């Protein structure tokens, strides 16, 4: 079996999980940049998957026509239906949850339910996010477009960003260290970010597990779950190897290559009864929105231009 | 027993363990800039931290107004640095620096058409320019020189002109800019010096034909121009530092030819060291006429360069 | 759950693999390295596990005393017997076939057999192996003098070494490409390294295995099996943590963990069922010898004394 | 475009890659010594590499033996390199160098006890000598070194009373002797300078245990002696290099003083160069005064090294 593998997501136990399928040729760089090396290829690309990270880039790769679709009762059977693009065209592999972290000493989490909540009065000047033009608050905005439309998101982003505790800057590690650093309350990251930290040997990271705390947001009654988010993959429309690019994906949705797979980035397997890693695990059951996240895509422009309209920078 | 030092870094190179080792024994804490800031925010008063370096003069800028940094008199940083890429209060100094350059379709451009970043707002370039999102400090750190240069109404204008000819909502990385000119995305981006040296030296076909397909441009050298925008990758003594001596002495080696060389060439930027041989394919594309201007107005005035960026809806 | 490993091995899908069980907090450095730091530890090592290659080692360390019993129905019920310490003071968890390798174009494989048959004269000035020292080598020889006895191993030895293409240098991985230089006929070197030619990117090692091939010896009527050997691991005399340490050995015999923790180095299971590595697999079945492994530690200073008063440098 | 060549090298540090990138494009192609050399071999007469890089002069004689080298003439090469640390047909170079040293117990060796190699073999040593097998080249270069210096009788007569004195058959690699004394498995050990260096650096509070333990001793040093045994790490030039002058151009440039300094650092070395700053760390345990005698002596006697040490039984 071989095929080229053109991926944005790349950690070390990925090279023994491919071994074991086959030859993978493997091609890296930022998704964007991925995406636009497939455009520039033109009917010739030598790839033949595209794995990249969040669906809102798997949309991006799905606007430029880069992927055919694909029918496999293997992963139809074993990918939950809204972890996948209703069309077939890709596939999530791993997924991951946008939650809240907490200063422990700060806030009582009873205080703590919903993102929509914390447009809320009580949080001003406590809120801490990164900056709009990246790609997981795309797609938790294009989440809450889906659900609620886009007047009341508007209105949710509006008292969202008039609760800053300051200006968006830095990446998601960057939020959780400012709780630790008192600069916020309550910041708005991915829940792998956290997993990382607690797994340091550095005594200072330490120090940040101690004073901030994950709280995963939406899991009470009527508030559909926490926004979860996906890494995937889909076959290129010029595939070379196209029976053995499906068979790698259905490889990838396998027990064995689920369980290991997901463990390099202290993400959830896309697969039930696969072992979740312990740490991650500790935090407790994931409870995910039932939302396609093809919907992520879908409303990214409006995302984009709703968070613009009201000043989140 | 060696020197030592406790340095916070965003950057690092497995090209630059040895050009430490020469120095003595430097405990290494990596982290991305804000992180770091916030680290030693954290650890407040008795940060045991000696140096921190890192990446963007409007990132030394968010350290210096966290009231990281004190300030040091040392002869030979101001003997050997160029006051325009030190701070003017001896807070942080530069030790590399890049260019904010141009990129333009080999096809589709004709490279006369090019001249400075402030002609890109001319109408032509309509739906043809790409840049990366306004969030990110290169391009807080652009803007601001141009504040610094014609003051806010004329820089607004420009920023007007600029984002009216983007050729899509910025999107992805610099090097983005830059492939998606050979994808025929765009035609002109704006991105730093460094990630085209990158690609000239990729052993990866796909690299080799970007570089085919796009050149780089020097803006801003022409007759009566300034210079192009270059910015710094650069360090400061931090304010309670337990290692004080030892940590100007690391500032003072880091200024030092040897150093100089091979810290400059472990991202393809230039040695800020005139005489330090620089790296021969940066340097085949000519030699770098940088803008004068003092890089502590790259920090000065990112506020405005934020909100502006914001107001005339660059994304 | 949390440990304290001192390994020998180390591969980078590990790290996933020891994520999935828990904290694993590793120490390396090279096997005779790690046996003196546990030495000096004394009666007060933190360490809970020490993971080595060869049971040539595993000996060396049980010699030391590091070792303590124990008995886990996991581990007898999954661990063929062979492979694994009489008295449960270790277990191999990987094993490694020592092969032939002989060039395509001068040797046909009819003419192969057994290690035995390599003393023959029609060898002569064609046989490359590395130095007596290596401990594959004392493993080996220490295997014959297990089936044949001292004086026969003795007689071996005289017509291998006489057979020698070079006095002995260079590492394994050096008598293969040795074979495609033109300089021997037939090495013998673990099977592992053949595989790292194949996957090979590079062009040159490409050209190796299009000149070179594996062969199994030993796999006729009565030649008992290819000599095999394993990497694996025991718990410390004072583990400060022996439960945890008993768990991470069961966790290391589990399906899961088998099948990437052999892809790791090209290795095989111990365990039978788990998927074997393809390009590994497309090499045939093993069919090891099924001496029990701890012969190869019991007989190595017997094997040292040998190899060397034949003059094998 | 760069100045290229096609460098085999046994030796890589993640430090080394912008050493290489400031001379141009060099094009890596890494394996054990062995492996590099039947590389070549396999090659035959169009073989494109340019330099093979190779540690210890034992190696380089191996590649010599086999015929890879070419004679390079060079003004820079011959004028800065000691004449001791070169072949003396200009057929290869020493770029770094190591010193073969002793390592005693603190607590066990009194070093004034201590003084040369030779000394070693006094029956007062019996059951306290650790040194790894006689396979490996370092051992064999120190032994080709004595036989240079005293003939074949009396380094046999010395190797006897080493192997006599050696506190369990020879295993493990030249750290595990320095972490035998520290265990108490014998008393002095034989081993690379570099060694202890690492482990002097090393965060890991049991490696700090063994230099607490054990000290590093230069033999050989004392009047009327030689100085201590010295070895290299070198390359020369290819003998159908494609791109000669090239190659050529890089050893004059690795003698350099700028990369002479780094590459050394790399793993804890001595420049060869006169002057060029050693590693702080390394520069701790005092001046190396080596052995004078040319090091293409090493290999010379390699096979008559190879065949004494296994007469005597040195395993």
């Amino acid at each position: 079996r071989t095929i080229n593998l053109y991926s944005s997501r790349h950690y070390n136990t990925d090279d023994a999980l491919y071994d074991a399928f086959g030859e993978v040729n493997l091609i890296e760089a930022s998704a964007e940049e991925l995406i636009e090396r497939i455009q520039s290829e033109g009917a010739n690309s030598p790839g033949d998957i595209l794995f990249t990270v969040d669906a809102g880039m798997l949309w991006r790769a799905e606007q430029a026509g880069l992927f055919q679709p694909v029918r496999s009762g293997k992963l139809n059977e074993r990918i939950p239906e809204n972890l996948r693009h209703p069309d077939g065209l890709w596939y999530g592999f791993t997924q991951r949850a946008r939650v809240l972290y907490y200063s422990r000493d700060r806030v009582n989490p009873a205080d703590l339910s919903t993102y929509e909540a914390l447009a809320d009065p009580q949080w001003r000047g406590k809120i801490l996010v990164r900056p709009s033009s990246n790609v997981y608050n795309l797609s938790l905005t294009a989440s809450r477009i889906a659900i609620h439309g886009e007047p009341e998101t508007r209105r949710w982003l509006q008292g969202l960003v008039g609760n800053f505790a300051r200006q968006p800057e830095g990446n998601d590690t960057a939020q959780i260290r400012a709780i630790a650093a008192g600069i916020g309350d309550v910041a708005i990251a991915n829940s792998y970010y956290y997993i990382r930290l607690q797994k340091s040997t550095d005594p200072a990271d330490q120090e940040v597990v101690e004073k901030v705390s994950l709280f995963f947001p939406n899991t009470g009654s009527g508030e559909r779950g926490t926004h979860v988010n996906v890494s995937g993959a889909g076959v290129l429309k010029n595939a070379p190897n196209r029976d053995a690019a499906i068979a790698f994906l259905e490889y990838l949705a396998s027990d064995d290559a689920q369980r290991y797979f997901a463990e390099g980035n202290n993400e959830y397997p896309v697969i039930p009864g696969v072992p979740i890693d312990p740490v991650l695990a500790a935090h407790g059951q994931l409870k995910g929105d039932p939302l396609n996240v093809s919907n992520l895509g879908r409303y990214q422009p409006d995302s984009a231009r709703l968070m613009n309209e009201v000043g989140w920078q």
